[PDB]
C-alpha cells in the first residue's frame, strides 16, 4: 500500500518539519564554499599516516585508548609550541571533529532548563549543536561592520544571564577576530562557560585566546579543530584547551571510547608535519590579500578577514549572484546575510577563477547612492 | 586551582563518576567481550590500502552519508540473514554507542521515556541519562532471560516511547525468543530498539526479519566490535525501515564519520568471511569452558554469545579479586553471586579454568 514516512515514525515533535543540515552535493570544477585548505597533504605525511595506521591496525581487535592520552599530549605540544602557553595532556580534550567538542561541552554545560548566547551573524553550527542538546539559542547583534558590538553583547549577558557564551574568532562568517579587550569584557560578564571558538586560530595575526585561560580558568574554554589549516577535514578531529577539571567534566558526557585507534593514530601523524602544513598558512593569507585587493579594486565592500575566507557583496540579491557564480562554476556559500556572499581562499588558479567571474557579477552590486 | 565543583556543571551531573573500567596490566584479559583474533595480515594490508588512498584527500570533508559503507553493510547482512536490506535500511556512526544516542536524540530526550530489563546492557541506561531520557527498569526472570509478562505489563503501563532489548543478552548471554519479542512490539507504543551486538555468535535468526512486520517500530542495532574483530575502529550500525535513516540524518553531527573510519571499515568487510570463521571455534570454546566450569560445581548461564555468566559466588567481587590475583581479569557486572568471563583463546580459557578450580571453594553450597 504505503511505505513508512518520517510522519509514520514517533519522532520528537520538536524534530517535525525539520530539514537535514547539509547543503546537497555539487562536483562542480571550484568549491570554495567549505573553508577547506586547498592544498593536499604532501607524500610525506600521507607515509606517515598510513605507518602509523598500519600500527595501530594489528590491534583492531581491541578497543582502543579510551582517554587517548598520547594524541592529547602531542596536541598539547603543538599547541604550547604555536602560543607561548605552557599547555600539557590535562589541559586538552579531543573528539569527532569540533562539532562534537561543542557537543560535549553543551551536555556538559548547556542541555535543558539553560541557555547558550551568540552574537551574529556568526557560525551555523552553534545554534544547531545547541538545538541538539536541547539548550536554548539567544540571539545578539553584532555591529554593522559585521564586528562585536561589545555593549550590546555584554548587555544581552547581563540581562539573559546564559549558561554558555559562544564567540568565534576569527568569526565565521566575517573573518573577524575579536579583540582580547573585548573578550575579556564579555568574559568578565559570563555566569556560566564562555566558549571561544578558534577554528581559524592558525590563519590569524593576533594571540591565542589560550593566554586567557590562566585568567579565566572557571569559565574559558577555546575550541580548535584540524580541519581547516590542518587539512585534515577527512579525519574529524577537533580538541579543547581548559583548565583541567573541564576535562573531567568531558569524561561525564563523552561516549567511551569515541576516538578510534585509527583516528588517534593519523591525527598523530598530522601534527607531526605541523610545521611543514602550517608553512602553507603563508600563502593563503597573501592569496586572501591579493582576493581582497582586488575585490575592493572592483567595487566590492569585503569585510577584513583574520581567516582563510572573505565576506563580500553588497549583491542587491545575494542568492541571485549566488546562482550566477554557479553557473560560472564556481561554488561559494550564502550563509544567509542579506546582500553577502562567502568565497573560500583556495589555490592561485582557483582564487583567479574567482575573481574572473566576479568581474562580470560586479554588475548585480547594490548601485551607490 | 579550581575543582569540577567551582566549575557551573549541570546539577543532574554532580556526583556521578566517568564510564570505564581502568586499563590495568595483567597477563589474561577476558573481561571485555572483543575477539581474541587479531586481524590477518591480509586484512591489514587492505586497511592500510585503503587509508592510504583516503588520506591523499584529507583535506577535504568525507561522504557525509557514508553511502558506499551503507550499502556494502547492507550487502553483508543480506547475505549473512537472508534478508534483503538496502542501504536505504543502513544507517552507520562511530560505534553502537553514537547508534544509540542517535536514536534517543531522535525517539528519546527531553519528556520521553526508555525501559530496560534487568540485568541487561550497562551502556543502555548510560546513553538515556546522557541524552536526557529517563530510564525504567522491570525485571527479568530469575533464570535471567526474559520475564515476558513482567516485560509487557510494564511496557502497557508506562508508555515507555523506546524499550531496550538486549538479544543475545549482555550479560547473561541469552537471546530473547521471536514469540517473547513479537509481544512486546506488539504493545511498544514509541520503537523497540533490539541490540544485536552478539548476533553474529547467536544460533537464533537475527530479528531483522521483523523489520518488515514492525517498520514503524523496530529498529536493530550491530556492531563491528566483537565477532568482527574490529573494536578499534568503533563502527556501529542500525537496520531499520527507510525513514528511520531520516530521521538519524536530523540528530546526527554532519561529517561524524571520518573518511579514515569509513575505508578502514569498508576493507574489513571484504574479509567478513575470513573474519568470521573463527564464530564456530569461539562457541566450541565457550561451550567448552561452559561444560568445565560445570563439573567444577559452578552455575552458568547457557550463553548465545561470547561469554559467560557464571556463579554462584558468596562474594562475587571478592571472587573477582581472587582471579585478578591469580592473572585472571573478568568482568564484575554488578550481579551479586555471580561474573561475566569473555571466551578467548584456548590458552586464555584454559588458564582461567585452572584458576577457576581453586576459586570454586568460594561457591555457595
Ligand atoms: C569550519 C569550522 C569548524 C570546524 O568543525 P569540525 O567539526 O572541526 O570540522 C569549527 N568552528 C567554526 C566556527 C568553523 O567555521
Ligand atoms: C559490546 C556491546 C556493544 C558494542 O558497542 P560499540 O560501541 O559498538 O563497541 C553494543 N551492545 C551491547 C549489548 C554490547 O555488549
Amino acid at each position: 500500500g504505503h511505505p513508512v514516512t518520517l510522519d509514520d515514525l514517533p519522532l520528537r515533535a520538536d524534530l517535525r518539519g525539520k530539514a537535514p543540515y547539509g547543503a546537497p552535493q555539487l562536483a562542480v570544477p571550484v568549491r570554495l564554499n567549505t573553508n577547506e585548505n586547498p592544498h593536499p597533504p604532501t607524500r610525506a605525511l600521507v607515509d606517515d599516516v598510513v605507518r602509523s595506521v598500519r600500527e595501530a591496525a594489528i590491534d583492531l581487535h581491541r578497543y582502543p585508548d579510551r582517554d587517548a592520552v598520547a594524541l592529547r599530549a602531542d596536541l598539547a605540544g603543538y599547541l604550547t609550541a604555536q602560543t607561548g602557553i605552557q599547555l600539557g595532556v590535562e589541559n586538552i580534550w579531543a573528539a569527532n571533529g569540533s562539532n562534537e567538542i561543542l557537543q560535549q561541552l553543551l551536555q556538559a554545560f548547556g542541555g535543558p532548563g539553560r541557555s547558550a548566547i551568540g552574537f551574529v551573524p556568526s557560525y551555523s553550527m552553534h545554534p544547531i549543536i545547541s538545538d541538539g542538546t536541547h539548550t536554548e539559542w539567544i540571539e545578539a547583534s553584532r555591529a554593522n561592520d559585521f564586528g562585536l558590538d561589545v555593549d550590546v553583547a555584554v548587555a544581552a549577558v547581563v540581562d539573559r544571564k546564559p549558561d554558555v557564551v559562544f564567540i568565534a574568532s576569527p568569526n565565521n562568517p566575517s573573518g573577524q577576530s575579536v579583540s582580547l579587550p573585548d573578550l575579556c569584557k564579555l568574559l568578565d560578564v559570563a555566569p556560566g562557560i564562555a566558549i571561544v571558538d578558534e577554528a581559524y586560530g592558525e590563519f590569524s595575526s593576533q594571540p591565542s585566546a589560550v593566554s586567557l585561560v590562566e585568567e579565566y580558568p572557571s569559565k574559558l574554554v577555546v575550541t580548535r579543530t584540524m580541519s581547516k589549516a590542518f587539512a585534515f577535514a577527512g579525519g574529524r578531529l577537533g580538541y579543547l584547551i581548559a583548565t583541567p577539571a573541564v576535562i573531567d567534566a568531558m569524561l561525564l558526557v563523552r561516549l567511551p571510547y569515541h576516538l578510534s585507534s585509527v583516528t588517534q593514530a593519523a591525527a598523530r601523524a598530522a601534527l607531526r608535519h605541523s610545521d611543514d602544513t602550517l608553512s602553507s598558512v603563508a600563502a593563503l593569507i597573501a592569496e586572501r590579500e591579493r582576493v581582497t585587493t582586488s575585490l575592493n579594486d572592483m567595487g566590492f565592500r569585503v569585510i577584513p578577514s583574520d581567516a582563510n575566507f572573505v565576506l563580500f557583496g553588497e549583491f542587491a540579491d545575494a542568492p541571485a549572484a549566488w546562482r550566477r557564480y554557479l553557473e560560472a562554476g564556481i561554488l561559494i556559500r550564502d550563509v544567509g546575510i542579506p546582500g553577502y556572499l562567502r568565497a573560500t581562499t583556495g589555490l592561485a588558479e582557483e582564487n583567479d577563477a574567482f575573481l574572473r567571474a566576479s568581474a562580470r557579477i560586479a554588475t548585480d552590486l547594490v548601485p551607490v547612492t
